[PDB]
């Protein structure tokens, strides 16, 4: 997250951090056992860290649970990055509780203008590299699908929306991949692409989670 604040520890519950050796990408917990994230994040061998603050620090909230199982979206185009959305099964159930919790799946899309929370232990530079170990965070509004459009010619497809700051300076950025964009109190966006990060009228772009709701629930149903 480039231009954010520390979040503070805890305060995002449904964040998780995917990590095969060390953290790769972000996610969001929707039920005790299915955490929803990038498909461009998929790999072998993930272990799911929930209540994270530190990610380089054991402070006693974790809890981490190797998948089972991840499913990407049937439909996902790695080089149009369409569909940029899977779901990964923890072996065991997480306890849930006030530091660890699940995020609602939204009941429909929002709009243009809403504001959103993104969050990640991305990189926090839009030149060169920082990782920040704690968890960042930035407030940032829905921008018109047109503006979307205008901002990426000819890569913004129905399942994409661009959210932050045409202005640059604040955005999402590489290691915040997979994690949430929560408006609301629901999980509208997936944190997908850009071009670099916090670039003036180069936006972030989200996978546009209402889109996915059915395929979820039916997924989750049967898996
Ligand atoms: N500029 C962004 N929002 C971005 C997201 C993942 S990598 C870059």
């Amino acid at each position: 997250i480039v231009g954010g604040y520390t979040c503070g520890a805890n305060t995002v519950p449904y964040q998780v951090s995917l990590n095969s050796g060390y953290h790769f990408c972000g996610g969001s917990l929707i039920n005790s056992q299915w955490v929803v994230s990038a498909a461009h994040c998929y790999k072998s061998g993930i272990q799911v860290r929930l209540g994270e603050d530190n990610i380089n620090v054991v402070e006693g909230n974790e809890q981490f649970i190797s998948a089972s199982k991840s499913i990407v979206h049937p439909s996902y185009n790695s080089n149009t990055l369409n569909n940029d959305i899977m779901l990964i099964k923890l072996k065991s159930a997480a306890s849930l509780n006030s530091r660890v919790a699940s995020i609602s799946l939204p009941t429909s899309c929002a709009s243009a203008g809403t504001q959103c929370l993104i969050s990640g232990w991305g990189n926090t530079k839009s030149s060169g590299t920082s990782y920040p170990d704690v968890l960042k965070c930035l407030k940032a509004p829905i921008l018109s699908d047109s503006s979307c459009k205008s901002a990426y010619p000819g890569q913004i497809t129905s399942n994409m929306f661009c959210a932050g700051y045409l202005e640059g300076g604040k955005d999402s950025c590489q290691g915040d991949s997979g994690g949430p964009v929560v408006c609301s109190g629901k999980l509208q966006g997936i944190v997908s692409w850009g071009s670099g990060c916090a670039q003036k009228n180069k936006p972030g772009v989200y996978t546009k989670v209402c889109n996915y709701v059915s395929w979820i629930k039916q997924t989750i149903a049967s898996n």
